[PDB]
């Protein structure tokens, strides 16, 4: 009946509550989920974390060049300072939006440009990822899978 841990991690507006809701559907607040998927033949009861067995998951907005850097800048430092040994995805998110012409246009004219999957990859490794993914939870696209790879990824550790 087995059971897993899931933290998502990155900047405000990356995209991460919209993830769990598609999925699903001064103090530090917290929210959790308790989802249920099938895994490998069977089933697990997962706990996503949003603001035993562990797994996390860094997030960005693929039309945020920022968002990417921070996963580098600030958030692996902070996940490798108190972590240590647990799991890290990275998760490039709102991937619907790479076909978004204006936003494009609007990066290419203050110098930017968005996020490419080998480039994700990249990031991935220099982050010491065990894997990198990409969804849009505007279209449903491949946002189970990342939930899936998460609880495959957390089990195998
Ligand atoms: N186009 C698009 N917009 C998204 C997607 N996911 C979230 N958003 C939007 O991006 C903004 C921030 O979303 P949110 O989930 O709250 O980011 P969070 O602060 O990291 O949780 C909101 O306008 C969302 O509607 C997506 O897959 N595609
Ligand atoms: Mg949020």
């Amino acid at each position: 009946v087995r059971s897993v841990k899931v933290v998502l991690v990155g900047d405000g507006g990356c995209g991460k509550t919209s993830l769990l809701m598609v999925f699903a559907d001064t103090p530090t607040v917290f929210e959790r989920y308790m989802v249920n998927l099938q895994v490998k033949g069977k089933p697990v009861h997962l706990h996503i974390w949003d603001t035993d067995a562990s797994v996390l998951l860094l997030c960005f907005d693929v039309t945020s060049p920022n968002s990417f850097d921070n996963i580098f800048n600030r958030w692996y430092p902070e996940v490798n300072h108190f972590c240590k040994k647990v799991p890290i995805i990275v998760v490039g998110c709102k991937t619907d939006l790479r076909k978004d012409k204006s936003l494009v246009n609007k990066l290419r004219r203050n110098g930017l440009e968005p996020v490419t999957y080998h480039r994700g990859q990249e990031m991935a490794r220099s982050v010491g990822a065990v894997a990198y993914l990409e969804c849009s939870a505007r279209l449903h696209d491949n946002v189970h899978a990342v939930f899936q790879e998460a609880a495959e990824v957390a089990l195998s550790s």
